[PDB]
């Protein structure tokens, strides 16, 4: 049912990603119509003499060629009939079956228009594929409470590296299910994901507050993510970002309170009660009220403004770290004040804590060995048409990694950009590496899938 393409625009797109550095060209791009077509192509790679590389491409948002299949085939998973949300009395809630290539923005619009339902856990950017985020984790300000998107999926259909279509969940083929979740595309291509849904809020009370004291900023973020664990008043989203003085450093706390027709009468009091317990700088509270879809789509709005200034399609040497909360204080003087002290085209530096117990330890996701850890995301872009800007940002990234290494911070890379075998063994640790290698031997022995990750 599917078709191979050698269109130069298709080859060019499959040869690049949002990072703008890795450029390994495939021989062709495969456009599937259904799961059987993907099984057909992977099965042919497995049976073939050479065993050509096959990688699925979501929206191409990888930073360092993770979706590239050098001299092989890139499966363009982008999109046909769609399954309606379903209620289950056994699960005690709703779910929706989605194609692996579906973008979260399209999932949201579908579930809202069919019962006013929505996924509970997001990414900051919705123009990402379901299969792509589920192969990593999928985090945003809801992860402290609902866990990442890999903690909000009931079942998958996976095309293994042998071209076999397998339905898997916690009860059926769990090794493949938990292996695939956070599995960096190593054990198969997700063709269907069964996403957990909740009754969507209608609106969002979106708040930002400034801090000059890092100890107060982190203590407040850590206090906020411990709320609702006892079932009470809490925010529905907890993020943060590092701000430069002009326009020495400030920390911005970013929170939301979700509401609908029922809770609209208690939203102002819930917000004031939660904010009264915090230590932000007086007079630095910025508030906005907008529809839920608009809050969730906030980064796409920033993107359209950047595309207008020719500032979107530039190199993105983005670095994402998970930092144990016990070492976050040291992280600030050495990195935010140290390494970054004194930038390129600019970009956010995100910072917020998450609860490890919301992450299933059976999945392939690698988190620090601590109950509370932070995402620290260095999302700086290089200047357009200025290669030296990319070089300076890459040296800053290596300085951050050397700082963590030299002070023994047990940080773990999110969307790991490792390429050496000893870096991967170190990343996973002995037990996880052993589980990872064994899963690879079982589901992708010829190392056909997602070879751009550079693990096998
Ligand atoms: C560009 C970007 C990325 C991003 C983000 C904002 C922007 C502007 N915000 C994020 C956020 O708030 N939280 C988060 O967790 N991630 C965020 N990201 C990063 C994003 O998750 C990753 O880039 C991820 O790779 C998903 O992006 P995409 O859908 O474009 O996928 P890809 O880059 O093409 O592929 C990634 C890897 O997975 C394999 N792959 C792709 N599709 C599948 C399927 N269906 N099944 C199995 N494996 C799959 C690729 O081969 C590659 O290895
Ligand atoms: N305010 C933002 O979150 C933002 C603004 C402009 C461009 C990107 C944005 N956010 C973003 O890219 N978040 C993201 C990006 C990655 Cl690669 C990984 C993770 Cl955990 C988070």
């Amino acid at each position: 049912g599917g078709r191979l393409s050698v269109d130069a625009s298709d080859i060019a797109e499959a040869s690049r990603d949002f990072g703008g550095v890795a450029r390994a060209e495939p021989m062709a791009v495969f456009h599937p119509r259904a799961a059987g077509d993907v099984a057909g192509l992977v099965g042919a790679a497995f049976r073939s003499a050479r065993g050509f590389r096959v990688s699925a491409r979501g929206h191409g948002h990888s930073i360092s060629g993770q979706a590239q299949a050098a001299g092989g085939v890139v499966v363009d998973m982008s999109r046909v009939a769609r399954a309606l949300p379903v209620h289950s009395a056994a699960l005690g809630g709703h779910y929706v079956d989605v194609w692996g290539g579906e973008l979260w923005v399209d999932v949201l619009n579908w579930t809202l228009s069919h019962g006013g339902l929505a996924p509970r856990s997001w990414t900051d950017y919705l123009y990402l594929s379901v299969g792509g985020t589920l192969s990593n984790a999928g985090i945003s300000g809801q992860a402290f409470h609902h866990g990442p998107q890999i903690s909000n999926v009931y079942e998958l259909d996976v095309v293994t590296g042998k071209g076999e279509v397998v339905t898997c969940s916690e009860t059926e083929n769990p090794d493949l299910f938990f292996g695939v979740l956070g599995g960096l595309g190593q054990f198969g291509i997700i063709t269907r994901a069964r996403i957990a849904l909740e009754r969507a809020p209608k609106r969002v009370r979106w708040i930002r507050a400034l801090y000059s004291n890092f100890s107060e900023f982190t203590a407040d973020q850590e206090r906020l993510i411990s709320l609702g664990s006892g079932g009470g008043r809490r925010f529905d989203y907890v993020e943060g970002f590092v701000v430069a003085a002009e326009g020495s450093v400030l920390y911005c706390l970013e929170v939301t309170k979700n509401y609908d027709d029922e809770t609209a009468g208690s939203v102002d009091q819930d917000v004031d009660t939660l904010l009264g317990e915090l230590n932000f700088l007086p007079g630095t509270v910025f508030t906005t009220d907008l529809p839920y879809v608009d809050f969730l789509d906030r980064v796409h709005k920033a993107e359209l403004k950047l595309r207008a200034k020719g500032m979107w399609e530039v190199p993105h040497p983005w670095l994402n770290l998970f930092v144990p909360a016990s070492r976050i204080a040291d992280f600030d003087r050495g990195v935010f004040r140290g390494v970054l002290g004194g930038a390129g085209a600019g970009g956010p530096v995100l910072i917020y804590p998450m609860n490890k117990h919301k992450w299933d330890p059976r999945s392939s996701a690698v988190t620090p060995d601590e109950e509370v850890f932070y995402l620290v995301a260095f999302l700086r872009s290089a200047l357009p048409g200025a290669p030296e800007s990319l070089e300076a940002l890459a040296r800053q990234n290596q300085r951050i990694l050397d700082f963590c290494a030299g002070t023994g911070i047990g940080a773990k890379q999110y969307l790991p950009g490792h390429k050496a075998r000893h870096e991967w063994a170190e990343h996973f640790g002995a037990a996880r590496w052993d589980r990872f290698a064994r899963l690879k031997a079982e589901f992708d022995p010829r190392a056909i899938l997602a070879a751009g990750q550079g693990i096998f």
